[PDB]
C-alpha cells in the first residue's frame, strides 16, 4: 500500500557521471566506454552564445581544449567530434563502471528518472515526464547541464534525456543522446516560449486507477461514457485525446480494480467539470499526470 | 529553477541490499562489514503472528536456519543475536561494496530518501518525512521489510530508518537500526493506530521560502504576526509549534529572500484561514510539509 513518485535506484548511471571544462564553463558529462557525451554549448563563451556558430567554434579547438575529470582522474581526449548539439570526446580509458546501455527517444506523456549532477557528482534523483510541449518541469541550478535522464529495463539503461537550457519560463529543455532536442528547442540565447501545455489524460486514469488501488475511491461516479463524448470534454480542459491504443495500454489496471476504462473516464469528466471541492486523492488536491500506466503497474506490482 | 521532490542517489546503497530468508518468510536486509540487519519478524510463522514470543522463536533457531543472498551469493552466517526489534547476523564475508555509514535516529519532521526493495533488488528510491505521529506515508508492497531510509553527509550513508510493517491505516512504520520503533509500535499483528498526524509548520514555511525562490509569491500578504499569535492558529489547524529553534533555523532563507520568518508566518496564517482559492503554489494545491529547511536549501543551493 501506498503511492509516492517513485525513481529508478541511480547507481548504475552514478558511475558514468564526469565533469567536462571547455574554458571558463563547466558542466557534467556522460562517460560510456571511451566517448564522454556532454551539451556541446561546452564551447562558447558569452559573446557568442546570443548567436554561435558550433560548426566555427568547434573547429577553433583540439583535444587539449576540453578537460574531461572522474573525480580526481583525468582523461586524455583523443577525438572529438558533433553530433547534432551533443559533443562526443573519444577518451583513452573505458569506464569500468559502463552498464549495459540504451539510447532511447522516448514520447511525449513517457517518464524517466533524472540524476541531477553538478561538476560530474551526483546531487538528487527524481522523476518527470516529457511534457506533450517537449518541456520537462524539473530541478535544475546552473551547472546542471549534462545531467541525464533514464530508464532501468531488466539491467539495461536507457538514456533518453541530456539536459541542456532553462526557458526563461523556468521550465528545461534538452536532447535524447544522440543530440536531437526535444521540442522546437535552439541551443542559443533567444526568446525561445514552449507551445500550449496539455495534461497527459492516459497518465491521469493511471493515476485514478491507482488511486482506486490504495481505497481513495470517492470519485468514483455513477455513470460511464464513449471515447468521442469524453475526448469533447478533454479538449475543452486542454486533455490529450485519448486514443484506443491508451484504452488497451490502461487494460491491465481496468483488470485488476475490475473498473472500466470508460467508466474511470466519467469519473474524470465529473471532476473537471465539478472540480475535487476541497477533497484529496492520493493526498493530492490536483489531478496528477506524471504517472504512465506502466508507473502505476511497476509500483502496484512490486517490479525490480 | 523548478522544485521536486528530490531523493538522495541511492547507488551507495544498492550495494549493501541482500535477500534474507527464514522458512517461509522473505524479505531485506541490510549487509554492513560481515553483519547483515534485517526485521527480527523474519523468524515469525502467520501462527506466531498474533502474539510471538520473539526471545523463545530466535532460541528455537540456529545459523543455517536463516538463507542469506547477495544475488546468487549464499553467505555464511557465524552468528545471530537480537537487538531489540532486529536481527543481526554474523556472517563469514564483509561487503566490500560497505560505504562510511552512521545509524542515526531521526526527529519527527526530518526527511530520508527510502530505497524500496523486493528480494534484496532495490525496485525504487523515493523521499518521505517522519511524520509527527512517528509513522511514514511510503509506497511498501509485500516483500518490502528491510528496505532502509537513509541521507547521505559528505560520503557517508547515515542509516535512519528500516521498515518493518503497515498499520491497517495504509501508513508505514519502522526502526532505527538499532532496532527501536519509531513512535509506540510493536512487532505483532494486533489493533495499533497511530496519533492524530500535525503538519510539520517548520517544513511548510520552508516550502512557501522555496516557492517565492522559484517565482510563485501570490500568498505573499501585507501583514506581519508574532510566534504566539500565530501558534494560536496553528494549534487550531492541527500544525506543530513553531519554536524559536525553527525561526532560526529558516534565517538562510529569510535571508536569500528578504522576507522575515515572522512576515511568512502571516502568510501562511492568510492560507490556513482563506485556503488557496483554487490557486497553486509549486504546482500543489495543497500545502507541503515533506521538505526541511536543510532540503529546500540543498536544492536551491546546489549541494552534492
Ligand atoms: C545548464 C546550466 S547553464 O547555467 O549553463 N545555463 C545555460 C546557459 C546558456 C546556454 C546556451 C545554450 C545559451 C549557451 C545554455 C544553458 C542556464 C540557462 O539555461 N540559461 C538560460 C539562458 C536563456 C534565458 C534563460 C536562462 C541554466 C540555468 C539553470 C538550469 N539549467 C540551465
Ligand atoms: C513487510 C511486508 S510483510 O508482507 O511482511 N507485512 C508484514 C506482515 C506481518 C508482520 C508482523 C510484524 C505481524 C510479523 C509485519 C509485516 C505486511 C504488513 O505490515 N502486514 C500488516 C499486518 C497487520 C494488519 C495490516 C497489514 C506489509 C505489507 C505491505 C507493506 N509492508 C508490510
Amino acid at each position: 500500500s501506498g503511492f509516492r513518485k517513485m525513481a529508478f535506484p541511480s547507481g548504475k548511471v552514478e558511475g558514468c557521471m564526469v565533469q567536462v571544462t571547455c574554458g571558463t564553463t563547466t558542466l557534467n558529462g556522460l562517460w560510456l566506454d571511451d566517448v564522454v557525451y556532454c551539451p556541446r554549448h561546452v564551447i562558447c563563451t558569452s559573446e557568442d552564445m546570443l548567436n554561435p556558430n558550433y560548426e566555427d567554434l568547434l573547429i577553433r579547438k583540439s583535444n587539449h581544449n576540453f578537460l574531461v575529470q572522474a573525480g580526481n582522474v583525468q582523461l586524455r581526449v583523443i577525438g572529438h567530434s558533433m553530433q547534432n548539439c551533443v559533443l562526443k570526446l573519444k577518451v583513452d580509458t573505458a569506464n569500468p563502471k559502463t552498464p549495459k546501455y540504451k539510447f532511447v527517444r522516448i514520447q511525449p506523456g513517457q517518464t524517466f528518472s533524472v540524476l541531477a549532477c553538478y561538476n560530474g557528482s551526483p546531487s538528487g534523483v527524481y522523476q518527470c515526464a516529457m511534457r506533450p510541449n517537449f518541456t520537462i518541469k524539473g530541478s535544475f541550478l546552473n551547472g546542471s547541464c549534462g545531467s541525464v535522464g533514464f530508464n532501468i529495463d531488466y539491467d539495461c539503461v536507457s538514456f533518453c534525456y541530456m539536459h541542456h537550457m532553462e526557458l526563461p519560463t523556468g521550465v528545461h529543455a534538452g536532447t535524447d543522446l544522440e543530440g536531437n532536442f526535444y521540442g522546437p528547442f535552439v541551443d542559443r540565447q533567444t526568446a525561445q516560449a514552449a507551445g500550449t501545455d496539455t495534461t497527459i489524460t492516459v497518465n491521469v486514469l493511471a493515476w485514478l486507477y491507482a488511486a482506486v488501488i490504495n481505497g481513495d475511491r470517492w470519485f468514483l461516479n455513477r455513470f460511464t461514457t464513449t471515447l468521442n463524448d469524453f475526448n469533447l470534454v478533454a479538449m475543452k480542459y486542454n486533455y490529450e485525446p485519448l486514443t484506443q491504443d491508451h484504452v488497451d495500454i490502461l487494460g491491465p489496471l481496468s483488470a485488476q480494480t475490475g473498473i472500466a476504462v470508460l467508466d474511470m473516464c466519467a469519473s474524470l469528466k465529473e471532476l473537471l467539470q465539478n472540480g475535487m471541492n476541497g477533497r484529496t486523492i492520493l493526498g493530492s488536491a490536483l489531478l496528477e499526470d506524471e504517472f504512465t500506466p506502466f508507473d502505476v503497474v511497476r509500483q502496484c506490482s512490486g517490479v525490480t
